[PDB]
């Protein structure tokens, strides 16, 4: 994990992200312009079948996410939730 995505984030904006990824309906994450469309479905169905996220890192495990993508899209919601 010390090469984990999750080191580029202090404690409290992992805190801060995963929050987001875990409550937000479809809806309110396609309020960020990188979910929009199928991403944000993605997040909602993949927390309802797999468990809310734990880290940022497991978001490489939803479709249409990438490791340059996911840091785009937490540093996203990092600023604008």
């Amino acid at each position: 994990p010390e090469n984990a995505l999750d080191k580029l984030f202090s404690s409290e904006q992992q805190a801060s992200i995963l929050h987001v990824l875990n409550t937000a309906s479809t809806k309110e994450l396609e309020a960020f312009r990188l979910l929009r469309g199928r991403r944000s479905i993605n997040i909602v169905e993949h927390r309802e079948n797999f468990g809310p996220f734990q880290n940022l890192e497991s978001l490489m495990n939803v479709p249409l996410f990438k490791y340059k993508s996911t840091v785009q899209v937490c540093n996203s919601i990092l600023h604008h939730h």
